[PDB]
């Protein structure tokens, strides 16, 4: 028993991280096989970052002008080539710790764990949401682009996110794997800020549910509603609108609890108008929304 | 920017989990070199565990009463002992990817990693303090005992703790390495419950000091307070007292933020008695007790904000 927030564990990632110097700049990169990811960035000096010309920094770039470290070893880069904002070095070794991999793209309301690096050495490790808005809740000081996010599912590292920048409110902006950000963000020195933030609405559902499967019952009522009315309080309280795939998703913990979606539904339109009423809920004071039905279920049952 | 509860990479102790088998019981060990670690309640029956008597059920015990697997290996049991409430399997294979590592109990207040295991597999890491009252609240489904909490500062991994059993309320207790219980708790199934718990005041001022750090300011206030009068109003809100050594320990993130320990306890004491009027600080509602001085300085910026 008990429900925390948990990153898969890391192991498998830690052994692609290196370091990838290019002139001034250095900062993480992911070791595949025989090609190392990181930001395409990593080409630009501080004037290059306010107005890039990418395609003309790279054709400017050679072989030579990168240098790729994992842990003491040098890896000698033989070809380089650019995929979105994400810059390809093919090294002339293959690294013999590469675990089964896939590149996915996460939708937003998604979690993941992000393997927090500085110059190629793994620092942390801690759970995301990929947010409506497409920014993340990370912990990241200069140095840390190119640290990646990853699932686990089996044996296959699922990578899903590469880091690229901070934004003014100190939340996170970065790509997939394949270079494509999430977000209406750009790798260029240039005014950039995070939308408004909605909250994950199927995820706080879960996460009541975990809580009343932990003991925590206080919220619960004898009443129901519907989707509508529902998401007319969803609306004003820059709720996402909660939909029937999300009632569905939700099915299990409905049975389990015997607490339907749209009575859970009632619960949360109290708490949201009149309040947790001083009360915690699983040790927060705050509706949580980083938490997806499946990693709820993986704790609660 | 950004302040999150952070484990330390996993791998170095992923490398180290295995699994143990003793009669119908499956559970968790550790493999360093060529020792396993694990609970010696793996010896048990449900049975045995009112009044287990664990000399007579080891003697009783031959090497291949005992499974080792790593992965698909099975690992050959050579010998047996037992220290304090952990069994230690020598094993005829020293583990290859053992760490360097060192085996530290810890003290109350203290924080580390978990990796959470499952028959033999690790499922998932987070950070966790030990508490006060000498539990651990965990994340651990049944057939997690055996998992281990550690600390990866510099080269090696510290080792602090084995999960041993669940209490009624739900948190958990276990031993260090040396299989001595953290707090009075016993590997028995007896009536045996978590003391009233407490804030650990030392870290919420350290998380405190993580909030200047990352840029802000609202709570502080213009007061100071003796550290006497400090603890006087702490003490009824539950948290835990404030110590000469807590005070010094604090120093660094003093002198980063300019912001005095006592003037910092002035802003707690507020704080006890207002509440956040609706704000946040690092994203919580509640002042958090899980992040030491020592974790604040490992993850913040070395300029303040
Ligand atoms: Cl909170
Ligand atoms: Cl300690």
């Amino acid at each position: 028993s008990g429900f925390r927030k948990m990153a898969f564990p890391s192991g498998k990632v830690e052994g692609c991280m290196v370091q990838v110097t290019c002139g001034t700049t250095t900062l993480n990169g992911l070791w595949l096989d025989d090609v190392v990811y990181c930001p395409r960035h990593v080409i630009c000096t501080s004037e290059d970052m306010l107005n890039p010309n990418y395609e003309d920094l790279l054709i400017r770039k050679s072989n030579h002008n990168f240098l790729v470290q994992a842990g003491n070893v040098q890896l000698r880069v033989i070809g380089h080539s650019m995929q979105n904002c994400v810059l390809k070095l093919k090294v002339d070794t293959a690294n013999p710790k590469t675990p089964k991999y896939k590149f996915v793209r996460i939708q937003p309301g998604q979690t993941f764990s992000v393997l927090a690096c500085y110059n190629g050495s793994p620092s942390g490790v801690y759970q995301c949401a990929m947010r409506p808005n497409f920014t993340i809740k990370g912990s990241f000081l200069n140095g840390s682009c190119g640290s990646v996010g990853f699932n686990i599912d089996y044996d296959c590292v699922s990578f899903c996110y590469m880091h690229h920048m901070e934004l003014p409110t100190g939340v996170h902006a970065g790509t997939d794997l394949e270079g494509n950000f999430y977000g209406p963000f750009v790798d260029r020195q240039t005014a950039q800020a995070a939308g408004t933030d909605t909250t994950i609405t199927v995820n706080v559902l879960a996460w009541l549910y975990a809580a009343v499967i932990n003991g925590d019952r206080w919220f619960l009522n004898r009443f129901t509603t519907t989707l509508n009315d529902f998401n007319l309080v969803a609306m004003k309280y820059n709720y996402e609108p909660l939909t029937q795939d999300h009632v569905d998703i939700l099915g299990p913990l409905s049975a389990q609890t015997g607490i339907a979606v749209l009575d859970m539904c009632a619960s949360l339109k109290e708490l949201l108008q009149n309040g947790m009423n001083g009360r915690t809920i699983l040790g927060s004071a705050l509706l949580e929304d980083e938490f997806t039905p499946f990693d709820v279920v993986r704790q609660c049952s």
